[PDB]
RNA sequence: UGAGGAUUACCC
RNA sequence: AUGAGGAUUACCCAUG
RNA sequence: UGAGGAUUACCC
RNA sequence: AUGAGGAUUACCCAUG
């Protein structure tokens, strides 16, 4: 095992699909890049501490960019016009057993499937109504 | 549209699924909640804000209940031994076209499929290694 | 669903019914009122907050009015010559399952059943003896 | 007349009703309780005052016991996980005629009536939506 | 119920209709927003008020986008070039019935209705003479 | 060529129709009034200026009167019971061509058409919910 | 500028 | 939070 | 209140 | 710790 492996993070039926690859895990957060320079590229962090005695907290951030080449100086560089930043944290007390966990993870993904209320409003530019 | 309708929050195949229903709408906040007491409920809260001048921004919430060991409709203290909560926060340049908010929402799909980092770190009670 | 409709508040049986419909949920208080100008109409209101940690309470408030046309003046305006006010708090445990709630629900109904004690007091102008 | 007496509290079609019965008169305070300890016990008082020159005020409490999960004669703690409660606030103005008395009575029947909006989210462990 | 829907600010035809979606219901101010892109979306914003004693107050606003792209060192953005803004307030006293209101109502959309003065100087960019 | 004419502001079929008379242009600002006593009249007013460099300001006004006899010694007068008043201010950018301003006239239009969420809340004595 | 008020081209 | 505290009723009071 | 301004629920 | 607090996103704020 290891489950620091790279994964396809935009998945666009094999043709661009956005893939992210393990890149970093100094100071305990783990880090996932795309192949792009780092000014243009994806990234996925997660991190997990036991925040209370209690508690065990996973800190979880995507950045989507959108990326384009600027003109500074007369010369061209790769560069991200912007930035969407998606954060997450999921505190799950100690005695969650692995299947607790599992129903977490299936509750996680049920919110973002696709014709579920949230990612219909979100990929709309609309609220819930 | 019309996107405040009920869904199912944990697809177990058509038998034992959690499907959670519109609960609440005071102040624009959508909620909505399984069919239990809400100390054993899986809940969803949803609501989108611009947050600044050139940012949207969404915040999402998630509570599940620890089931194993569960009393249905018991008493069970202390609350934050039997809760789980997911906390999402998505961040959108008001640049965002309907195509970029759908690029996001996969992206948010990818991080969270199965098999991938992320959710088998979180459903084996795990980190990164 | 949506349980935000109208009702019929007095009925009179079929004729000279007061139906009271959605008007308002500004600020998280839904509010009905009857099809009257605003001086003279029935007013019902309902809240619902998570008052403490493991505690959600209901407000809810009904505005009966007692019609009337006064000259001020010396010109005629839609007036209420005097209002009663009811109003109620419900706190109930985070813990109460549905069928709870049921239970508080039938025994409101049957507190305010014709025949019943206090629906007599009240009409009769005393208390109870 | 004479009205404290005995009544239906919960009607649940002849078996299983919940009577509740006149326990106290103390100060005038009318109380009826079910035939439980105090801790699990259906409670119901009744007061009326003249609250001001211009308004009478009638108080009705209503004490709900958490069943599901109960332990009938059971010591259960904490109180405020099982039980639930109602306060009524009645204000009417001295002009009221038995009449007009009546019809604030029809009023809070119509509102608590089956398949209307409040009583359909307090069963439903929800807010309006 | 609801009125807090999606509904179409521009007819044109049945195509390139303008729809502005529910998307942010905060402190009694609603908000709707046509898709895409914020930063060249529509807005329609709604909320009423008790001025006064006797009065109760609308305020509504409406946001008309010139759609363009701006270009600042050759990374390109959606943007609006200008907007317009309609600011509008509409005093209602308690007195007025159902009746009065539509009455309003009606002398609004006749203020408005093409050919007459009003909308015929506007649509031309010009003043009355 | 004259826009300042006379118009139809409530149209009640083709018979109890409020029509607009011109009254007076005095200092940019165009009056229009109803017929009969000045007292129980519509009025409506409208003015454009150059509120800034880049700005051209209309500011429109419309006074719905509620029509009744005023009694006060035995001498009656015909006056208004109450007023509505509408103000609404647009600002339009001088790049605006002449297209843009019929697409600003429509939003208008569209706006208060019958069955949209605006002129049913007013005409209902409601707010959004 | 103001989801500031109005006896509504007034006032804050 | 509490009040058989008040109201002109989504406001106010007192206590804690 | 304002035929006060606006980057528009802001400001004067 | 909490925030439908903000961000230029492993940083900042406020409260407790």
């Amino acid at each position: 095992a290891s489950n620091f492996t790279q994964f396809v993070l935009v998945d666009n039926g094999g043709t661009g699909d956005v893939t992210v690859a393990p890149s970093n895990f100094a100071n305990g957060v783990a880090e996932w890049i795309s192949s792009n320079s780092r000014s243009q590229a994806y990234k996925v962090t997660c991190s997990v501490r036991q925040s209370s005695a209690q508690n065990r907290k996973y800190s979880i951030k995507v950045e989507v960019p959108k990326v384009a080449t600027q003109t500074v100086g007369g010369v061209e560089l790769p560069v991200a016009a912007w930035r969407s930043y998606l954060n997450m944290e999921l505190t799950i007390p100690i005695f969650a057993t692995n299947s607790d966990c599992e129903l977490i993870v299936k509750a996680m993904q049920g919110l973002l499937k696709d014709g579920n209320p949230i990612p219909s409003a979100i990929a709309a530019n609309s609220g819930i109504y």
